[PDB]
């Protein structure tokens, strides 16, 4: 658009209308060059100036797309930031020496490079299929990662090489031993790892799991199961203005990019008519996914997929009724191609109301539990999934009606396996879930970025940890030996803040507003993150995967806020080494930057550490994750007691039912 | 009674019937003497007994009664064993020296108890209370827990005192300052413990919650939601035959018991016609919740709420329609009162099978996820609700479609309260949540008490432990550092398994059958125990806490199986000193004893920390609880695969479809 209508709501997403406007800028300022777009995404406003506008009555802030454009014949990328109203390029830079991230376009450009490369063919033969079938070969072909041979030089992938028999066939029981490196915009192998021992394909069937499949694999399926359906035949509780949503007092925006895919924003509680701020901004910011198996090449698998692939890049479609089940809201994404044009996944975020059972209940024992009070719960779900070439994230994002937010995972997917000789052992680095399959060792950890404001501006973070008091069994002060107490340590500089769960404090941490006071507890308003899934990154420090993801190696890293800090793994994630001040190493400094009372950054690695099993394959069922941030000192009572119970009855009410 | 007809399973509970032929039995035995009953409950049949009868055709186990009773005149209890078939007492005696669980007609005696009593009434008036408004004081009585002052030579309940200004109150918002100790069984108030700091009852309004006080209080209640509603119109899929359920492939007795609540038994899934055992038995055996003020007399309160109340006793009766929501099937409890006439609740247990989200997924990027699997999830919950005094525990048993099965518990009610002088500071051991109001830090603790059989008998356990290779960055072994694995310590004896839980490791347990192997994998057969939500105890070692509660001082505890090794903290819990060799420390023993391949028991120790805010008050919102018991190496592919998808396109499918 020339110019482009503006948006409802500064931190909506581009439009359609919008990337086009933007890439037609772009295009025009490097007119006379072979470019193509990586990414065309909305550059949200700085976080002053949204509030300004929000509550202060302040300046519009400009409507900006960031751009990546890639450049024929030149090394890395350029990137800068578009001026939608006037049409303009107005900031640019060229970064000769980074790699950008991996859209679905350049996954789906590998194989056709793989099948016709004469070195790939003779490695497929070697491995025993015959040259004739190389439309049997398929890849997932990830980001190289990091490869010491090559740093940033060249744009490069590696082809995990898998076969199949039949296309309808997962392929994840047939790997091949051997590894192709591949030039991705120049469109040709460099080079092929081998292994020293080599490893022909597997004669065994496939592992598969559509119904025809299992209906030769184990007779028959279970017949269909009668229905459980759920319907809200008067309409749904919560209420959508644009982007923005309503429900059980919570407001907030909701937000959608390439790389994070959801993004919460500008989140309140509406407390009686008083509106409280809770958080600016939340979301998932990077991933590192690494195994755990030290032979070579293997040490290239430690995707970092928000990074590399981006959680909206490889958002799926959701469908009518399967994947969100009930009366739904959905939201579509939008996106660049490379050409410039905008792209569209229908259905991206699904948006509905569940029972989430009981909210509270009370009775008394003194008349048999005949006085009784019990409030059902309904939580709001705002969800995506997606698939970063062989494994699926479910996310949800829930609100409840106490206050508190969850963020709850599903993992699910097919494991990455690799190639297992009849006679080799896949212990101690992974496990042989099907024969002549190894599925290795491996964690998955997310990196949760909180930008917060509760209850207002000016906040601080804390570990709390629950202690015996330190006097001991038969002191006036501890008789008995019962007495326990949470300390909290406020963190006051960025080192204070590099903290790990610890178990043997059930530690855990608070956000709190020291300027304010709860007028019965005199403890300050905080909500509290509750979260027990937190593996120690296992990688060694100065390895490859502490490097390139320096936030991975504590669970929570708290931060001075300031604007673009939102990646902290850097900007440009794939072939980084990790050697540099960037991302969250950049942030952290020298460790002694004031974090109390000020804005601040909170950065959680949470995540689970995967020994695969045969459970596991050929399909994964969904193992979950969850992590809870709770009102703690923020309402002077429960918030909830204004809901109509399901049932009530009062000690009087039950006297006269006599 | 009597002979009564015998049940269709020798598992399950006394009948009606079968326990006034009980109470008939032991007043004939004592004829003459003036007895009351505590306990008539089912003895279940010695295991080897019962997998005899069930698998081997052996004999029928006998019907027998468990009885506890007391005799006017005399110290401590009386029990023993009935035999159902010939009416007649078979095992008996007595112990002088133990007091028993309260029931809810104990709970219920000592109001008009304090009520009536002239020291009593003269506290109330110095407190502020004119000794014409008795009938406004009220009292959880619960058991003394231990007090050295009298040790088990009578039976002792401390009446925790409260006011209420009209009788439909939440009286939580009005404790006074004094402790009333009341003996049971003579019903006289033999003290009354008096603080050095007097403190008179709060003026302020009461703390309530009502929809008629909110609408005071905050001016309306909220509108009622659109509805969300929830039907089976052709029914559900899982099937009853008596309390023996079959869903899902899963198999297994649904028992239910005065103390434990539910139990479940003889737990098998049926794997495509081998039908393969899991457990024998799995119930919650005990719990603590020690409370953090050291202040004289608040070292009395670590209620062990399963051995001293009692989660059948104290189950509610639930909904229906709001407790449990959708199509659900109840059972109903029995039990004696003190008369040895049977008691029922009514709908006690909760039966239903509800959506739990996605099962899996998985889709191709290369055709834009049009190849795609998804299949819906079903859980199946079996469920009661239990209030002790002023708690309220949600236990949730919950099986899955990918064989695992979890325990989720909610906590709610009321916060137990002391009071709070105007200017009384209440941290660090307690919380201020309303003028006046001192809530005390607590922990909330309870043993899960597994008896497996892991594909049949003759198991091991062990702690699963995720570790960095133990060679260096760089080496040849680790050259990039990301090498781990699962270190796997397998107990040999009692003292090897007495282990806390690790976040430094992600620790998890296996229970494990050493005598078999995946085909695929090569590892044993193994339901891991995966639970995160493992306090430290943090009462001292020689505490009067850590010494009543043995189990609670590991997360994990495995000893030899034994017949009548249920209950950990012992038999008769109220008042015991926790000296002595009984219940876990007794079957640990020296810790020398052999639990590598034999029959074990595995008592699991899990819950949470609470440190009260005002968001708790005047009631609480549902707190959380989970831990999951998975299979892993059990089956050799994910079991759910043959369940309908709820969506299926294959790749040739999506070719097709143009
Ligand atoms: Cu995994
Ligand atoms: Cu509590």
């Amino acid at each position: 658009s020339a110019a482009p209508a503006r948006p409802a709501h500064p931190l909506d997403p581009l439009s359609t209308a919008e990337i086009k406007a933007a890439t037609n800028t772009v295009k025009s300022y490097f007119a006379g060059k072979k470019i193509s777009f990586n990414t065309v995404t909305l550059r949200e406003p700085a976080r002053k100036a949204y509030i300004q506008w929000k509550e202060q009555g302040g300046p519009l802030p400009p409507r900006l797309a960031y751009y990546v454009i890639l450049e024929a014949g030149k090394p890395g990328v350029k990137e800068g930031l578009v001026d939608l109203a006037s049409l303009s390029v107005i900031e640019t830079r060229a970064l000769e020496t980074v790699q950008p991230i991996l859209t679905v376009e350049d996954l789906c450009s590998t194989e056709e490079v793989i099948r016709n490369d004469p070195a790939v063919i003779e490695q497929c033969v070697l491995s025993g299929i015959p040259a004739n079938e190389m439309h049997k070969v398929y890849c997932d072909p990830w980001t190289i990662g990091y490869d010491e041979r090559w740093g940033t030089g060249k744009r490069l992938q590696q082809a995990l090489v898998y076969y199949r028999s039949d296309e309808d066939d997962s392929q994840y029981s047939h790997p091949l031993d051997f590894c192709p490196i591949v030039d991705t915009e120049e469109k040709k192998v460099i080079f092929i790892d081998i292994p020293n021992r080599r490893r022909k394909v597997s004669k065994h069937k496939h592992a598969n799991f559509y119904p025809k499949h299992m209906i030769e694999k184990v007779g028959a399926m279970r017949p269909e199961a009668p229905p459980i359906n759920v319907t809200q035949p008067e309409g749904v509780s919560f209420k959508m203005t644009g982007n923005v949503m309503e429900w059980s007092n919570f407001k907030f925006h909701i937000g959608f990019n390439y790389r994070e895919g959801i993004v919460l924003s500008d989140v309140s509680y509406n407390d009686h008519g008083n509106v409280r701020p809770i958080f600016h901004r939340i979301s998932l910011s990077e991933m590192i996914v690494p195994y755990g198996s030290p032979e070579f090449p293997h040490q290239r698998k430690h995707a970092l997929d928000i990074g590399e692939y981006g959680a909206g890049y490889m958002t799926n479609p959701l469908s009518l009724g399967c994947d969100c089940k009930g009366v739904i809201h959905y939201l579509d994404a939008h996106f660049s191609d490379r050409a410039g044009d905008p792209i569209t996944v229908k259905n991206a975020v699904c948006i509905h109301e569940e029972d989430d059972g009981l909210l509270f209940k009370h009775s008394d024992f003194r008349d048999n539990f005949a006085t009784s009070l019990v409030t059902r719960a309904t939580k709001l779900v705002v969800s995506q999934i997606f698939t970063a070439a062989n494994y699926e994230y479910c996310l949800y994002w829930v609100f409840m009606q106490d206050g508190a937010i969850r963020l709850d995972i599903r993992l699910t997917g097919i494991l990455n396996t690799y190639i297992l000789g009849d006679d080799e052992e896949a212990g101690p680095w992974g496990t042989r879930v099907y024969p002549n399959v190894n599925a290795h060792n491996h964690q998955h950890l997310f990196s949760l970025r909180i930008d917060p404001r509760i209850d207002g501006d000016g906040n601080s973070a804390a570990a709390c940890d629950a202690k015996s008091s330190p006097y001991p069994l038969g002191s006036p002060e501890n008789m008995y030996g019962n007495a326990f107490y949470s300390e909290k340590t406020t963190f006051k500089t960025v080192k204070d803040s590099l903290t790990n769960y610890e178990s043997a404090t059930g530690r855990s941490w608070d956000i709190f507003n020291p300027n304010k006071v709860n007028p019965y507890s005199g403890k300050p308003p905080s909500y509290k993150l509750v979260s027990t899934q937190c593996p120690p990154l296992l990688a060694k420090e100065g390895s490859l995967v502490a490097k390139r993801a320096p936030w991975a190696s504590h669970s929570v890293n708290v931060v001075p806020y300031k604007d673009n800090r939102l990646y902290p793994s850097g900007d440009h994630v794939p072939q980084w080494s990790g050697d540099g001040v960037r991302g969250m190493r950049e942030w952290i400094g020298d460790g002694s930057e004031n974090i109390d009372n000020t804005d601040i950054l909170f950065f959680h690695t949470f995540g689970i550490t995967h020994f695969p099993a045969p459970e596991d394959f050929p399909l994964m069922p969904a193992e979950p994750i969850t992590l809870m941030l709770r009102p703690r000192h923020f309402f002077t009572e429960n918030p909830g007691l204004d809901i109509q119970p399901s049932y009530a009855m009062t000690t009087s009410e039950a006297k006269r039912a006599v």
